[PDB]
């Protein structure tokens, strides 16, 4: 759980990517990115950033998407070393 | 044809109008991509394509990215859906 993230509104795209790298640091081999409804378009550019910085090192594990009536999609990462 | 890009303007209706158009006409495979503000759009189109197709559309792929288009970066979904 402490691994898995929930996108809100709250907190900036880069507040995110940071929060995810610093699990990834921490030792958390995988991480999970939730967002839904408008924080969809948000949870992908938190993975676009984290791509961005991380190329190789970071891989998309699995996506999921659905409705919960409202959309989401459910990003797995792995940070390869 | 089968390459779906939704837009604003367009109802999420209309679009699941023209995917199940294409099945009939006997496009299997049907993409759906939605940019920035219309990625949750077209994931909104999945939903309702499948709450009245039910086992009748499988979705085959998701990729999700940034690219840029019209000089601008974008991010982006793109969902391949099967008949």
């Amino acid at each position: 759980k402490p691994n898995e993230i929930v996108i809100t509104k709250s907190k900036r795209i880069e507040d995110y990517v940071l929060d995810t790298i610093i699990l990834f640091n921490q030792g958390y081999e995988e991480v999970e990115i939730r967002g839904s409804g408008q924080e969809i378009n948000k949870a992908i550019e938190v993975y676009n950033q984290l791509v961005d910085r991380l190329k190789e090192g970071v891989r998309l594990e699995k996506v999921d998407i659905g409705s919960e009536r409202i959309s989401y999609i459910l990003l797995r990462l792995k940070r390869i070393y």
